[PDB]
């Protein structure tokens, strides 16, 4: 066996980090992008839109987004992280969470 952390707590952690770096509006925008991604938007468009929303100063946050990306898109996501040089409420939290689970 191995040590692991639940998707729930990880999500909570990532959300707290976002509240640390993003405004309420920006967080809502994040949720909307996540929703579009769940509804069939490509991983590429999702990445681009996230990099646009976060901006150059907050794009590092994308690293912590990694565990929530489906296995099928994980390689593309990693390549995006490498490309951008970063590698190498509760009612809304429920929608975000459901989107996360659905992606998995």
């Amino acid at each position: 066996m191995e040590l692991s952390a639940s998707a729930t707590e990880l999500l909570q952690d990532y959300m707290l980090t976002l509240r640390t770096k993003l405004s309420s509006q920006e967080i809502q925008q994040f949720a909307a992008l996540l929703h579009e991604y769940r509804n069939g938007a490509s991983i590429h468009e999702f990445c681009i839109n996230l990099r646009q929303l976060y901006g150059d100063s907050r794009k590092f946050l994308l690293l912590g987004l990694r565990p929530f990306i489906p296995e099928k898109d994980s390689q593309h996501f990693e390549n995006f992280l490498e490309t951008i040089g970063v590698k190498d409420w509760d009612r809304m939290i429920s929608d975000i969470s459901s989107d996360i689970e659905a992606l998995g």
